[PDB]
């Protein structure tokens, strides 16, 4: 039966050196799942929140403190209950924890037995974890959003913007374009190498060489998309993560490449990107409590493009509706931890396809092993994944499952290519 | 394993005593599945063919080719398959016929082995039908729309209307609504024997009163909530089913109540008829070739009612997508035997659900004592079903089934009431 | 039964974003294991060969001909055979193949092949793989030697020795032991800023740092050890991986730091090396050819420091005997990858134990998410291993799994910290 | 599982007709293994103390109290404890007595249960004993060094030397092996019965004839292998049991054929037996305690021939490192019951691998029908074991069951002849 038994944690370490919980919840029979929870580089102020242990042990990141909480707490909270009824064991999870954000516990200790149990309901039903968060249906393989060049919060650089990705959106299978994606990222491993630019892999993968600004960023990478055989727009898009937060100083102004500029100038810069690249998505391109700037943005030039609200939602549901309510950011993204359960996470995701909003399953900065992002982006059918370049095997386990995924469904599988930007 | 081991079929009677499809599906382990197909009355010619017999036996209507061909050529064709390879089998069986409706091998075959084997799916992944079809976040309990007051093509009346529904969109619960359903019921029967009118049943299970017309017959709905102790519209609203395509002449207009009018006089009836009422829904307005009629409803009473496509969109992915992109009719009619199969019936809600329209799984004229329409309701949370008024047990089997799936749910089931009708 | 019933081979990424093979052994009772083929960024001349596609798709690295190679030949001349029979499936192989490199078949195959079914046929007999692997007595966990600063013949600067490496000796326990090496390498990550410099990681996780020469980054290593908290040789001592081969040309002599110098010289300045730093262990100092430069060294040096021979052997024991002849390199470097099945391994290691030589398991350039070494290392009780830094989560599931083993021992582990050092 | 469920004991009788204990562990599972304690001729100062009842009844050696220590103590002190877990269950066994000689409880009493756990941790995988305790590179079959001529302390006769051995290093195959030592057997028994001697079997199955001095055994020896068909030195060679503790007065010197000579004296005599035959071992040739004559020995033969102690080191660690940083004799024999468990048994196994020593499982003179220590001499892959004449079938055991081992290998199985006696 899938009634939970036993529930275990231990302390490991994700892909960046850091602390981070792991749940192992057995089953009565046997099965025995484990789910690692990944981490964030900032916390924000409506995500769940971190339970860290603090002091001088591990940097002050200890996670002891989330450990012993699974260990005496949460483990007889849900030991007994029945594995397929998701909401009931996640509702009993939020319950027992108390608080608006998680905070007594954790986020990431809750997400761990959360993640954990589907894990093992999906591996009771004998069906792959896909298939069962998904359903019958699921059959979509997402395209692949590959950040390749590094910016911004990242490293020393002129640029600002955070993340430079491409997506294959060509691409006639799923595995043609991971290797499109794969071909890219080694011509601009080339080209940059070229022009005497370091080579030095960021926390994402991407490289982080100091380029001028913006323009020659992009014009770096579509040379790159060239010299591998390539179309940029036809065969391979652009993509951004601005994350303005990151250089908005409240009340000033969006401190851009050392000129000031309110709302309407960074929309104009948007918009010459926009035109003079094959740009097909922009996340965050403003700070996320600059809800009229948004507003304009989506009325200016929120139709040629997909607008992707990462800060300014924060998968919680009460904020993407009164984001959808004002016609802003006709995009979302799903990031498992900041919300600290897979049910408001199915449930978010839900009220952003209900409303017009594509979806974007997206991954943390320190990431594990641990390959269920890709199960879920197959699932909840979104048609896009955004999980790192292909390099650095806490991105590219993720690409391997999605390879198994397409392998395990056959001739039932589906590449979203070119379906998922129509604009 | 859910590997399937044999396919039989037989010949059965429908709730309305012509024959129909009795398909079932034995799986390896010993999983045995039986699905029946219904048929309703009213072909919208785009809809997948029926295979019939015709001559002289059951009036015609005879389907021992349909169970022929199922016990020679699709038995073997898909015997070996993977049952939870729902699409696999389902592109087989699509693949096998080779026409553009299914004629050559019928819709009704086709469509019965596709149920069982979803069935048998369920059944060996030990999940219930809507868990398995909806995944791990199926928790919503549709609200009723029983339909208690018959017109227009059902009897000899001078009302054209052809459903008159209730809705309990403000009950607590599921049961609540299904018990406030039954009382506006038998207060209706007692309103109607006061005033010397006919107490025989149609085939929905609603009444057939020689009415006066559409406002006196809504005018008799209220009188029956009020009777039952409950307030209309804050408690129970209103809906109706026009079916405009039976009293629509090509080229010369609706004939309505004796008195030839434009799509702009309908459009004004409907006002009115809002306006005095509270109306929350409204099904095949128009006819299904009226496109620009159909279109300057959606503009005018489009967003203080619901639009309901029934005929204009046959459950097919490709007509729905053409009513999208035109502005017309922002809500979907689910029939499972409209498109053939299940796969094709999920893709179509998906693609309704991600434009922006409200989907209703609904019945056919012809029922059985099958209960999938309720798992299917509840799987793909709907929020809305459609089966008829509470009586008629291959009516009313459908709301004890989903009395029994919100037993099994139990804390985590939400009723949908007053979140599917926000206008 | 361990008897191997179906073998089948894909095609996936590594860490680096290079195509490799990943063997799925299925046994007649259900075992399914898999192992995905690790591969260096550079070989040699006598390790097995690697059987890639070349042309255009992949930069001429597919492996779609390994793959191949797996699903028609190496298949079938398994299946049937013994799992437990280690010595009987590698014996298969390496006759099958029939050439002294493994050319005929590529060493990635055949190492796929072997790595799948040990690790079905410690999963059959439900032991965990380092228990089959090394026996009752398997109890020791290594010390975790970080590559935290690396150059050389990756990041172009003035430094020439490859990797630079720190080892906790002086921890209780493994636990311990690797959270004092993220701690180093957190504070070096700062000790880079606060010198002005890059924090770009290779291709190990380790640091790329632009530093004068090899003396300043003995001495940056050693002010982040000391900004740790801890004592530099007393708890953490320090290592080195010269690999003379990238810049001996050979008639020549070494050229480091832009002088020409001969084996005494290049023995001159490791002894100064070894004078002011607690180094612990250096490998492959010379050339893998100057086999009297090696012995010069061996005599001089050789009772102060270990010896650890990467290149002039190549886990072969046809080299590994001559070498024991001459008294050179007192310590070997067992890659599993360099002799292409697991066996060869075994008697290598064996034969290098019982000539006075410590090992170390060791890790290529190119990981997966396979965490095999970690077993190994355990099994064979080398106490040490060399698997990168604490960084980029293809190095870091070997210190999870490395965690995970000490867990399951519990009060039986021993850390063989200070007990491998002993010069 | 292999978790131990009820500990028995009994009292059964030796090959020599004395009392021993015999222990059987039984699992959950079913899984029942018993295994008999051996006991040697004569103990010394630093082995583990057998419990012997002490009295009238059995000439005071009755072992009816340790029987009882293993049924009220041992028992439930391991009753539960996981059987894979050698090193969990022995080091419980150890802290349980509390001594540095396990005397409260008996080197018996504890030895019996960790060979019959690890009796059943190797029959519930499922593996065979030898396959386990050595894992899957388990392939060497051992040079049989056969006793077959008795002397010294063993019978009233003018001989020195205690056991005098022939080893088949020449042979292809082990079951050849055993054929060449039983036909050289029977060869001496026929000279000997042809030149007026005795043919009475001692202990070992070996001869104990009345004849004058060492060299004359030798001749003797060499005769018979002349006689069987072979040629000395190619196909077998010779070996030495001094055992020279048994006539070491301390103080005094090594009185014998009528000489008191000093531990330079024994060095020559040894030299020359080694130049007029060939020898390839020689066990215990000096004394217990006269460490610098060993040195010296060691000194000067201890590169022509190898040197075993047996006696100078008791199974100990801690006596092997001492013997080991004064590098007196290359060689040890490993008896199980001198260390008193199986742990400790791998440890001085594995401590005196690293250090460039050969070993050699050995027997006892007090012997059962128990075959363990061929499986263990095949496992830890010793290459060489002393386990008696070809007769006398508490002896011959061993070699059937190394025959068996030897037929379970296949293509697999190695003879180690003379790859074990390199000088
Ligand atoms: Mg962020
Ligand atoms: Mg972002
Ligand atoms: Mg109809
Ligand atoms: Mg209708
Ligand atoms: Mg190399
Ligand atoms: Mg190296
Ligand atoms: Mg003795
Ligand atoms: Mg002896």
């Amino acid at each position: 039966m899938p009634i939970i038994e036993q529930v275990r944690a231990r302390e490991i370490l994700d892909s960046r050196g850091n602390p981070t919980v792991e749940v192992e919840v057995a089953l009565i029979d046997g099965t025995f799942a484990r789910a690692a929870v990944p981490s964030g580089a900032s916390t924000g102020e409506h995500e769940a929140v971190e339970l860290r242990d603090g002091g001088d042990r591990y940097g002050g990141k200890g996670v002891q403190k989330a450990v012993q909480a699974v260990l005496d707490e949460i483990g007889p909270a849900v030991i007994g209950l029945n594995a397929d009824d998701q909401r009931l064991v996640d509702q009993a999870l939020v319950d027992l924890d108390g608080t608006p954000d998680k905070s007594r516990l954790g986020g990431n200790a809750i997400l761990g037995v959360s993640l954990a149990v589907a894990k093992a309901a999906a591996d009771s039903a004998e069906l792959p974890l896909f298939r069962y968060v998904g359903g019958p249906n699921a059959h979509i393989l997402p395209v692949p959003m590959m950040n390749i060049l590094n910016g911004g919060a990242h490293a020393d650089t002129a640029v600002d913007i955070q993340e430079f990705m491409v997506a294959p959106i060509g691409a006639p299978s799923f595995v043609e374009a991971l290797r499109w994606g794969a071909e890219v990222y080694h011509a601009l491993k080339s080209v940059l190498k070229k022009e005497g630019l370091s080579t030095g892999l960021g926390d994402e993968g991407g490289f982080a060489p100091d380029v001028a600004g913006t323009t020659a960023a992009l014009d770096l990478i579509s040379r790159a998309i060239e010299s591998a055989g390539l179309r940029p727009g036809a065969d391979v898009a652009l993509a951004l993560d601005a994350a303005a937060t990151e250089f908005f100083t409240d009340g000033t102004g969006y401190v851009f490449e050392g000129t000031t500029r309110t709302a309407d100038q960074m929309t104009e810069f948007y918009a010459g990107l926009l035109g003079a690249y094959p740009l097909v998505s922009i996340e965050d391109p403003l700070s996320e409590d600059d809800w009229d700037g948004w507003a304009a943005l989506t009325a200016s030039i929120g139709d040629r493009v997909q607008i992707v609200g990462d800060d300014i939602f924060v998968t919680n549901p009460e904020r993407l509706e009164e984001g959808i309510e004002r016609g802003v950011a006709n995009a979302l993204l799903v990031k498992v931890n900041q919300i600290g359960t897979l049910t408001e996470t199915l449930d978010a995701v839900t009220l952003a396809h209900h409303g017009g909003y594509r979806t974007m399953i997206s991954h943390r900065s320190g990431e594990t092993e641990d390959t269920m992002i890709a199960d879920l982006a197959v699932a909840i059918g979104s048609g896009q994944i955004k999980t790192g370049a292909p390099a650095r095997s806490e991105r590219v386990a993720k690409y391997n499952q999605l390879l198994r995924i397409e392998e395990a469904l056959g001739d039932a599988a589906r590449y979203a290519g070119d379906l998922a930007f129509p604009r």
